[PDB]
């Protein structure tokens, strides 16, 4: 079915500044979004921020100054913050959006409509921090920092506090056997696997149904009111997750502000999510809440969520870390360093490792040999001669490629993905090594054709399925290759040889990455 590749962040809550967490997710968001764009597809990708709740009401209380206002700088943050990353995010959202609000409403209408909202109460454990309601089961004894024998959350290590208030409640129980069929039926509708294997657990053993109303003074009065109800307020997390669907449905302007609300989600073609990235922090309400809410509506339910090891919610400012070693570099390291898991150092020490090494040793020194006048003398793509018994080895590994990174990337699984290349990549130094085009210049003319040909496409081909992950090197790099426009693009320049020999390099200058010292 052709729609368009819809790809979200996590909106972000706006108590704190932006830090790495958010920075990291939405460069997830972004690169999913980038490659689906040099593949030739439409893509939406969308980020933004949760600004409703008694926690950031709070965060504002602490500061001394309104809501509206905190949300409104904070947003702001966020907003430059993204910018000065260098993403390509096609919408920023805001739950304090009145169009978004109009959306909250009528998704709500329609569960209670379809009788899967019902007036009780909810009686337990509550992190504000997380938003989130939790069972005996997981809370523990802790600290505030007062420093006081108080509850705090097992997964968060937050404090939790006891709510007994009137809620309107969403039927959640009711949509067990039909999440649980949901699951078996997609099995890579959750990545990774353990993950996908741990919200099924959690589903198998029993769901309580879900306090999605709050007491309005209980909020500070900071959040979207109940349809006919101004008593009670919207649970930020219904507020929160439905930023998706109202998404969906935003005609955006070439400057980025919303312009129109759509009645109907196909309209614009975007709705379900293709691809949902969050934290592992947030994965109950994407991948239990979420869904039941949209099986209730009658919706159609999202593709994938993908979960990363980070609390997306000792300082590492990345504009900072990219302002000294470069933002492809940072964006790389980020990408490369760990999959699923907390587990890879962040160091000083390991980024410069991963610089010099990869990105300059093996990507940026092969990229000054095949367009280095010593070796490349007429400044072009030569005509390739016959192919030996290792040229046709490396190859195969060049046109292998983007079959192999095209199904990590649609996992998604981005870590994989650039380990696929840089293996590529390896080969091909390996290549330039043993032939050593430098003695062939004056020994064997005929074979440098050859073996120059094969560098130069293995650079281009190598360099395209990196162009997500390095989106203004790709573009430099291209350049000096000389490689058209139209050929840095489309699954058709995935194809070995899509660049004809006689095309001439791009003006010298200069270095791609420069090393570091250690
Ligand atoms: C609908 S995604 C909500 C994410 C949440 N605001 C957080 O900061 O974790």
């Amino acid at each position: 079915v052709e729609k368009v590749f819809f790809v979200t962040s996590p909106i972000y809550y706006v108590n704190a500044a932006p830090h790495i967490g958010h920075v990291y997710s939405t460069l997830i968001t972004d690169v999913i979004g980038r490659y689906h764009r040099v593949k030739g597809e439409r893509v939406f990708a969308l980020t933004g921020t949760d600004e409703h709740g008694q926690k950031v009401a709070e965060a504002a209380k602490q500061k001394q100054v309104s809501p509206y206002d905190f949300t409104t700088a904070v947003a702001g943050e966020f907003k430059k913050c993204f910018e000065q990353m260098d993403y390509s995010i096609d919408y920023f959202i805001r739950t304090t959006n009145e169009q978004h609000k109009a959306v909250v409403k009528e998704l709500w209408t329609k569960l209670e409509q379809k009788g899967d909202i019902y007036l009780g109460r909810y009686e337990g454990w509550y992190s504000i921090s997380d938003e989130s309601f939790l069972t005996p089961q997981n809370i523990t004894d802790g600290v505030d920092k007062d420093g006081n024998p108080c509850k705090v959350s097992l997964e968060s290590g937050h404090v939790v506090t006891w709510v007994s208030e009137e809620n309107y409640m969403f039927r959640l129980s009711a949509f067990r056997e039909r999440l649980l069929e949901w699951y078996h039926a997609n099995p890579g509708c959750i990545v990774p696997e353990f993950r996908r294997r741990e919200v099924i657990r959690a589903v198998e053993k029993g769901l309580p149904d879900l306090s999605v109303s709050r007491a309005r003074a209980t909020l500070h009065n900071w959040a979207i009111p109940v349809p006919g109800n101004p008593d009670h307020c919207v649970y930020v997390w219904l507020d929160a997750l439905t930023n998706y669907l109202t998404g969906s449905r935003l005609r955006v302007d070439e400057s980025g502000k919303e312009v129109s609300l759509v009645d109907d989600f196909n309209e614009l073609e975007r709705f379900p999510a293709d691809v949902h990235v969050i934290g592992k922090d947030i994965l109950k309400f994407h991948a239990i809440y979420w869904p039941a809410f949209l099986l209730s509506a009658g919706l159609p339910l999202p593709k994938k969520i993908v979960a990363h090891g980070w609390w997306t919610k000792n300082v590492f400012d990345p504009v900072e870390k990219a302002e000294e070693f470069g933002y492809d570099a940072l964006k790389y390291f980020l990408l490369r360093e760990s999959g699923f898991s907390d587990d890879g150092d962040y160091s000083d020490k390991n980024m410069i490792a991963r610089l010099n090494g990869e990105l300059a040793d093996t990507l940026g020194n092969l990229v000054m040999r095949c367009t280095s006048a010593k070796i490349n003398v007429n400044g072009e793509w030569p005509s390739p001669a016959a192919y030996t018994e290792e040229d046709e080895s490396l190859i195969q590994l060049i046109k292998d490629l983007p079959g192999t990174a095209d199904h990590y990337y649609l996992i998604p699984d981005i870590q994989k993905a650039i380990i696929a290349v840089f293996d590529v990549l390896r080969a091909i130094n390996a290549y330039v090594t043993d032939m050593a085009p430098w003695k062939l210049v004056k020994t064997d003319p005929e074979r440098l054709r050859t073996v120059l040909y094969i560098t130069l496409e293995g650079v281009r081909v190598t360099t395209l399925l990196l162009s997500p992950i390095l989106p203004r090197k790709s573009v430099v790099i291209f350049d000096m290759l000389g490689v058209p426009e139209v050929h840095r693009k489309g699954i058709e320049n995935f194809e070995f040889g899509a660049v004809p020999p006689g095309t001439r390099l791009g003006p010298a200058v200069e270095v791609l990455f420069s090393k570091r010292s250690t």
